[PDB]
């Protein structure tokens, strides 16, 4: 009786359309053409002696327009003039971009999600979905070339571009800049030595996966009993996961509605899950507790919204 | 020092601006539009009841050209020939699709994946990655609606179609045809009794994607012995892992090359990891050893 559930990413022909090469010097990376402007990470002005102290400001204003050669699939765009947005490059160019979507630059807060269209050569590998994680990294897939990737939702009839790809860490984690240019996290864009801080698992996150399993007829972790906040906080904290809030409470509201299985009863169901395990069981085919499906992305899927 | 390794699907804009919408009556699935021609599930000239107990030869000679509307956006489409050919309907229409890509039809092996453009309406929902299982099943996310919605590989700018979606089985997995309509595994588009077969372990890509773990940096499991083939499947059998052959070593054989670990050095520590179980650990995030990646599929995200 149950029903298949899986991480989505969304359709990616939208912003395929908008994925560039941009080679300054040796460097190629790739960019987001929207209308007249690409987008694309500063750090394409630098030789590898730069990024270990780039003056950006500098560096770039030492750029000509001729130094950037910006090409949509096999068409030159030319450069008619370059600025910085905190790490992102514009490059005004003479042509317009005909696929253009409806777009919107947003910044996500942690725990939201979005699907990564990840690129080389601005030519199009592969998609897949990502969290942003508490500690402001994501866990993606990103080999060399692959800087300039973005990440973005589909929200209603608009692209919402929310995240530039810009470096790996030593751990295998990735960070990056929303579209103004501004770091997730306390991150910069030269060869410095950064970290990524202490992670944690994203409670509304799980919660909102454990109504996606009972919507889809895998419920067999569900008790008789219920919690307080306050009380699933105190074992919450015992296994690294967030605090739960009430406005994480809040946005669970739907799928307490449609399951009519109130938000602390599921709390109650977490709770015996983190103390007693999962019994060799999976859930929705994972032997461990999956948070990196938001509230809205389970009603997205159930309901099967295009766009 | 490790790196990350996700499950990729392909991207998907050139099946895309493909998709269409198919109507009989008051039944509405997709279609796929390629060239002159409209490729959809046969059922969607069923009713409900229709489904109970169809003859589609029956069924097709009834139906007019008129009968199909077809939509590629809110664009009508004007059919003008409709022909079965399996358990696919044919529609060729008056217009060729301007963004057909460079295609092929391809009949899939089970173990290998693709990616699933979710669609309904001749609208995409999502894009996800599936194998088919050794049962012939894939395990994805489909809803009323989703029936013609494809499955495809892209080997540079070439799309290899090679699944579109027919079923749910009652276990909720996943069942449908090639694009020559000709289903994967014993099931039949009719509303009758079906169910998925017992399944098995895809030993290939489980191997695949330990050589993924070590090539990303993740490789706590590796000891430092060797096994026989058949030493290997005697213990893999136990476990309800499909029997590793001389084929599967070679396709394995880009991933030996790349790390210099021998396939039969791998089995041994995939013969471990069954005896002794992780304990606790995990490998490129999982606790559970992954069996959905090819081979293949790990070259492709590492170059």
């Amino acid at each position: 009786g149950s029903s298949g559930f899986r991480k989505m990413a969304f359709p990616s022909g939208k912003v395929e359309g908008c994925m560039v090469q941009v080679t300054c010097g040796t460097t190629t990376l790739n960019g987001l053409w929207l209308d007249d402007v690409v987008y694309c990470p500063r750090h394409v002005i630098c030789t590898s002696e730069d990024m270990l102290n780039p003056n950006y400001e500098d560096l770039l204003i030492r750029k000509s327009n001729h130094n950037f050669l910006v090409q949509a699939g096999n068409v030159q765009l030319r450069v008619i003039g370059h600025s910085m947005q905190n790490c992102v490059l514009k490059l005004k160019v003479d042509t317009a971009n005909p696929k253009t979507p409806k777009y919107k630059f947003v910044r996500i807060q942690p725990g939201q999600t979005f699907s990564v269209l990840a690129c080389y050569n601005g030519s199009p590998s592969g998609v897949y979905q990502c969290a942003m994680r508490p500690n402001f990294t994501i866990k993606g897939s990103f080999l060399n070339g692959s800087c300039g990737s973005v990440g973005f939702n589909i929200d209603y009839d608009c692209v919402s571009f929310c995240y530039m790809h810009h470096m790996e860490l030593p751990t295998g984690v990735h960070a990056g800049t929303d579209l103004e240019g501004n770091f997730y996290g306390p991150f910069v864009d030269r060869q410095t030595a950064q970290a990524a801080g202490t992670d944690t698992t994203i409670t509304v996150n799980v919660l909102a996966w454990l109504y996606a399993a009972v919507i889809n007829g895998d419920r067999w972790f569900l008790n008789r009993f219920t919690t307080t906040l306050n009380d699933f906080n105190l074992v919450a904290m015992k296994y690294n996961y967030e605090p739960l809030t009430q406005d994480h409470v809040d946005i669970l509201g739907p799928l307490s509605a449609q399951t009519g299985i109130a938000v602390l009863d599921m709390c109650a169901s977490l709770k015996e899950l983190l103390q007693n395990g999962m019994n060799g069981r999976t859930i929705l085919g994972s032997a461990l507790l999956e948070d990196e499906f938001t509230p809205f992305d389970v009603v997205r899927q159930c309901s099967g919204v295009t766009f």
